[PDB]
């Protein structure tokens, strides 16, 4: 049924075979004039390379692409439309034209043959499943080092034209970020590949003309993928499933997934003495609230990494249109490489409990920090006492690696850091837990409506259990600060 309703929409809106008919907007001409060159300027390098254009239409871009590309395939599922394209651009000897549906089980494209797959409005005309299947196909079609560009209306309809029916999917940007980042291929020799997100941004011509930032494009590059992705999947499927992230955010505060939300962030960031132009690495950046805060308040550049595809998908969505200097990447902090002496500050909030080999991580932090730089970490810890049975079960289910506060400080000293401060902030942690829990209980009706009774009970139960384990001299919270001399 999806194929029928989507094709019928394009049969109707292709009948006139004009740019205006495609644009579905009263200011089609001016939008085209301003946005066409912008899209072209955003494409990754493809001169002399092999390009596939999906949903080419009557050919707004096809002619331009043909002038640069070594080889071009222009594809559309409306035969009349691709015929019109060919009537105009067929004189380019390097262009092949196809009438095909990108979702077809019979569509044949040779794996590892393409340098760029380009579309501009396409995935919004596919079902969720169709997008997932096509994304995986696309990763196979491009060579390692090749690129994918796509652009969609997100959130809601952009154009002002009257439409009797409309099957378009207006998605949140995080859907596209997640689906493409989740793709994985493996060749017959056993080598694994995935995409790296090169850029994601809104189209300026539409911000200027339509006063909204819903026209969003993505650029991805196919790269070698050497790490097993099992732990990433555990994060995205269990503790940090999207609903888990959103319910945690409700408790902790907008933009945060850890202790105290903005309040603790303001307190800890102050200790950094951030100066304009400095560069901060945020290890475990989550949904980005602390990064936006540092960048906006202090005029620093923040490099944020997080292993969770869900987390980064949220962060990239929330970063759209912002003037502050932040970049986000899906990466494992235990395998990621940076040059020595890259960062003024390394910052991490309640993330390193997920890391099993902290000494190895801290030795890397020592290298990555500039001389004179600072490391600031908050993290879950334990008493030097042996954990109770209940505390041990919590630790096991979460997969946490917990140490006592003194020992954690010692690991920083052993990694080479100077003037290590290791503060037991468990009393503050308990005060924060109570405030967070009291707010949830007070706003119970709104919480259950937005989430569920189960979600509410999970959060209330989890916070009460933390209060108990903290009161009982078991679970701890530490703040650690040190310098590289
Ligand atoms: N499943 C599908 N397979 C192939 N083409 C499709 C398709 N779904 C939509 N299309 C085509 O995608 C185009 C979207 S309109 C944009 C056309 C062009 N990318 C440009 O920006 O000018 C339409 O021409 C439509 O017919
Ligand atoms: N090996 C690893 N590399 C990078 N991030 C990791 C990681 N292991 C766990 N994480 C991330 O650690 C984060 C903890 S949640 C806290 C996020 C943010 N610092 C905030 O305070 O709001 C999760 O988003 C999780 O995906
Ligand atoms: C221009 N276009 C019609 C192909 C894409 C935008 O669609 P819409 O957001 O107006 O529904
Ligand atoms: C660890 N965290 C603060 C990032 C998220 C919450 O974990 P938990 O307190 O539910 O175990």
């Amino acid at each position: 049924e999806e194929r029928d309703i989507q094709k019928n929409y394009w049969i109707e809106h292709s009948a006139d075979l004009t740019v205006e008919a495609m644009m579905l907007d009263s200011r089609a001409s001016d939008l085209d004039k301003e946005e066409r060159p912008e899209v072209l300027s955003l494409l990754p390098p493809y001169e002399g390379k092999s390009v596939l254009e999906l949903g080419a239409g009557i050919g707004r871009f096809t002619g331009e692409l043909a002038q640069k590309a070594g080889e071009l395939i222009a594809l559309d599922f409306i035969d009349n439309v691709i015929k019109k394209n060919e009537s105009i651009n067929g004189h380019y000897k390097n262009v092949k034209f196809m009438c095909a549906d990108v979702t077809s089980p019979d569509l044949k494209i040779t794996d590892g043959s393409l340098d760029l797959i380009f579309s501009n409005w396409l995935l919004m005309y596919l079902s969720d499943k169709e997008v997932e299947l096509l994304a995986e196909r696309m990763v196979g079609w491009i060579k390692v080092g090749g690129y994918i560009f796509f652009r969609e209306s997100c959130f809601h309809q952009s154009g002002d034209s009257k439409r009797k029916s409309n099957p378009t999917h207006y998605r949140e940007p995080r859907f596209y970020s997640k689906v493409f980042q989740e793709c994985q291929t493996r060749d017959a020799a056993g080598n694994s590949f995935e995409l790296s997100m090169i850029g994601c941004k809104c189209i300026g011509a539409y911000v200027k003309n339509k006063k909204n930032q819903n026209q969003i494009c993505w650029i991805w590059q196919k790269v070698s993928s050497e790490n097993d992705r099992g732990f990433q999947r555990f994060l995205d499927n269990v503790q940090y499933k999207s609903s888990g992230i959103l319910r945690y955010e409700r408790v902790f505060g907008q933009g945060f997934v850890s202790t105290g939300g903005l309040e603790t962030t303001k307190e800890f960031v102050e200790k950094m003495n951030l100066k304009p132009g400095q560069k901060v690495l945020d290890v475990g950046c989550g949904i980005g609230g602390g990064d936006f805060y540092m960048a906006e308040k202090f005029d620093v550049h923040v490099v944020g990494i997080d292993l969770s595809v869900n987390m980064i998908s949220f962060a990239l969505e929330r970063a759209i249109g912002l003037s502050c200097s932040v970049e986000f990447e899906v990466a494992d902090c235990t395998t990621k490489h940076y040059p020595d002496n890259s960062f003024d500050v390394i910052y991490s909030r309640d993330t390193i409990l997920h890391i099993q080999d902290k000494p190895a991580l801290f030795r890397t932090f020592f290298k990555w920090l500039k001389p004179g730089g600072k490391v600031l970490i908050s993290d879950y810890c334990r008493s030097p006492k042996t954990p109770s049975a209940e505390f041990s079960e919590y630790i096991k289910q979460r997969g946490y690696d917990l140490h006592d506060v003194q020992a954690y400080g010692q690991m920083l000293k052993d990694a080479g850091f100077t003037d290590v401060i290791a503060e037991d902030r468990t009393d503050q942690f308990m005060q924060v837990l109570k405030r967070e829990l009291d707010r949830v209980e007070k706003e119970k009706e709104k919480f259950i409506s937005d989430f569920s009774k189960e979600d509410y009970d999970d959060i209330v139960g989890g916070w009460k259990s933390k209060l108990e384990r903290c009161a009982s001299d078991e679970q701890k919270w530490g703040l650690f600060i040190a310098n590289k001399n």
